[PDB]
């Protein structure tokens, strides 16, 4: 008998994927190689505050390179850029400590894996729409998992209450869910954690930079006024007069440096004891090269800047609300959500892909078509993420273009969805939309309304 | 009432509870501070900014192309880190071949161990470099059972080197894929720094430059580097940046790209970091003087230590592990080296190495000229005498002198294409 047909397996797997060809034989190298390869407004981006191109960030990078070079390997003095970045992140989340990883994928995986490796009897309660990095972390934990329906805290409580209090538990969830912009009720989950003796693990990847007075995320937003008053200080009380804020109550908060903060990397912020434990025992931390000083300095600059520029957030939120209100009046079906994301429901993969195909070619607008398996078949959509940079004149070009594409491809509008009973809140007979996280009051704040200590 | 999380953590934690010459470093060729690298960074930032979020991109294609060229593979894929590359590739091979058996060298890096565990398939550990044991394990399965042999070219703590050609021979006979981590060899072995696999056909590769040669050093059809199915490396050590990669056939690369979540669900590395790595790889490929100089410095330090009876763990690589055999004395030795001689050397203890085999790790670079080496030899000799450490009595190189006499103009001009 001959060997396993490795090539046959790969070929059959690949034949299912839509991969056209870029590799060709080159006489000069006597082998195959990959053959090498405009003015477009980007309306879908993870660079939510446009900080990746901000002067303070680029300046911090250039200057750090002058001092330190490229990689961490060329430095001996943790190094100072690491301490600076960890301190900034701990400050942002008002935690005792923080730890930086290669990516938030690795952060999620390393933390969740370690909790399950050290507590074999841990039970994880996981929101059904958690990011793949959390799913993989929970899998790598090799502990029991119960999935609760998205944001269904009735179902979460039933699952939690079925166990004795003394059983170790973790509730794992995101603050903002990127594909529809839904938002967890963090305070209620913290309440449940207290009652049923659970740790909380919160992924604020799609909130950091964007929520709370200082961009510390939805957890900060839950005690908006306490945090605004205290600045970088731990407030004496929370918004309802109690001792501990929501962000204080969450055990573990993970984020990225790769989105709002205009760089790359991930982190967890937590108690000194949790951070020391991760640092001591997590192989995905221990056994990998530190991020380059320049990248860490850039992230640090972005965090410091965004903390004291609430006008970044108020600007993003106003642009979002401008786009949403316009779409509402035109009957363009946005999945209702209280966040910064504008998901336009199409409900057809071919038509969703064809819409962003026309947006790009005919209107020079980039918008991402989202299909299965990212979302459910039937719920396909265009994802739009307004930024501080999307002024009303750019928004006006986006609204006209999208309206034009809806008419060109004859896509369903809000009232069409209604006649089918609705979908994901769109044209749903008597749906009670959540209020926007950002109130009118909060949106009228300026940088002068921040505590002066946010610059020192 | 509730579970004592804090009590568990405390218990776990309690169970573990200036101008200095750096002589231990993963920045083997000092390229993290090389002007071409810094220039490529500064220029890329001006064009692209900081993170990839604000921008495949051209920097990614350029970097992947360079790495494919380095290893003379059809393609390459860049990940966050070599840790992630190793984990993602090993995991996917196990997930897609349900009857896969992985055969793993006992001293493989933690990232490979975790990748293998995530693959969740049958696993056999063979004693370090023991190819008799490897063969016995391979022959105990039918040929038609899919297999993977996972190993490193150079092992960082003692500088031992895999017999890559013989493992490829075994792979052929027993129907196995080979997965090779060249993290501690890229930059440092072969005419172009492509690693130990390249070095196995040094003359064929030197002659052909960036081209695939039609014969190998012993007259056969396929070079060692060509026979290895998957090669992983880092951008974070020799190449003076951050990131990892695998280089392999187009079909393997397309498959990894299509199916690996630890690729798909992470932010692309910053363009500047990729540009820097690219410049470092391009530079080092056409500067064999980097390697010949590193190797000469190493051999200079080793020969001196040999005549002084300072116990270097014998190895054919660039690493100088000085055996101490006591954790307290090993830590105290590098403590005196730093305070009294302004020399930095890393003490290596359990669990990195076996209890009893504690050592100082020394990694000579192109920058360590003989005058600096002379300061290192005197200082180490002084510390051995101060702490009364055991010497040799108490207890060949991959680079030939032929290879060491090559200069940059002995390379094919096509290496600057
Ligand atoms: C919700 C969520 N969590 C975690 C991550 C991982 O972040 P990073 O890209 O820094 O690895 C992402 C990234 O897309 C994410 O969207
Ligand atoms: C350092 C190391 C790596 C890890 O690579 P990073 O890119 O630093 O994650 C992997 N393999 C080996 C053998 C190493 O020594």
């Amino acid at each position: 008998e001959s060997g396993f047909d490795y090539e046959g397996l790969i070929d059959s797997e690949l034949q299912k994927k839509r991969l056209d060809k870029s590799y060709r034989y080159f006489n000069n190298i006597n082998r195959l190689a990959k053959e090498f390869p405009d003015k477009v407004t980007v309306w879908c981006s993870n660079d939510y505050l446009a900080l990746s191109k901000h002067p303070e960030v680029l300046d911090a990078m250039h200057k750090t390179i002058d001092k330190y070079g490229c990689g961490a390997g060329g430095t001996r003095n943790h190094n100072i850029p690491t301490l600076n970045l960890e301190a900034e992140l701990a400050t942002l989340h008002k935690k005792e400590g923080a730890l930086v990883f290669s990516s938030c994928y690795v952060a999620n995986d390393a933390v969740l894996s370690l909790l399950g490796q050290k507590m074999k009897d841990l039970v994880i309660f996981s929101d059904e729409l958690n990011h793949a990095s959390m799913i993989v972390g929970i899998k790598h934990a090799n502990v029991k998992k119960h999935i609760f329906k998205h944001n269904d805290l009735n179902e979460l409580e039933q699952l939690l209450q079925s166990y004795p209090k003394s059983v170790p538990k973790l509730i794992a969830f995101e603050s903002v869910y990127s594909m529809a912009g839904s938002v967890a009720d963090i305070e209620k989950i913290c309440d449940l954690a207290d009652k049923y003796g659970a740790l909380t693990f919160l992924d604020e990847v799609h909130a950091v930079g964007l929520y709370g007075p200082h961009g510390a995320g939805v957890a900060e937003h839950c005690d908006f006024e306490s945090h605004r008053a205290s600045g970088i200080a731990t407030p004496k009380t929370n918004d309802k007069g109690g001792a501990k804020t929501v962000m204080d109550r969450v055990d573990m908060i993970t984020g990225t440096l790769g989105k709002s903060f205009g760089s790359v990397g991930g982190y967890v912020a937590a108690s000194r004891k949790l951070i020391d434990w991760f640092r001591s025992f997590a192989p995905g931390f221990i056994f990998t090269t530190t991020l380059p000083p320049s990248v860490m300095a850039g992230a640090t600059a972005a965090i410091r800047y965004q903390r004291c520029h609430i006008d970044l957030r108020t600007s993003q939120q106003k642009h979002t609300m401008y786009v949403k209100k316009a779409f509402h009046e035109l009957g363009i079906p946005v999945i209702p959500n209280p966040s910064h994301i504008v998901p336009v429901l199409i409900g057809n993969a071919d038509l969703a892909k064809q819409a962003s195909d026309i947006l790009i070619n005919k209107h020079q607008i980039y918008v991402q078509a989202i299909n299965f398996p990212t979302v459910a078949r039937g719920t396909e959509r265009l994802r739009i993420t307004p930024t501080p940079g999307h002024t009303n004149d750019l928004s006006d070009i986006l609204i006209n273009a999208v309206d034009d594409v809806f008419n060109e491809l004859q896509l369903p509008r809000v009232r069409d969805w209604e006649s089918q009973g609705g979908l994901l809140g769109v044209g749903e007979s008597g749906f009670v939309e959540e209020s926007n996280l950002w109130t009118s009051s909060q949106l009228s704040l300026t940088n002068d309304d921040l505590n002066p200590n946010v610059r020192d």
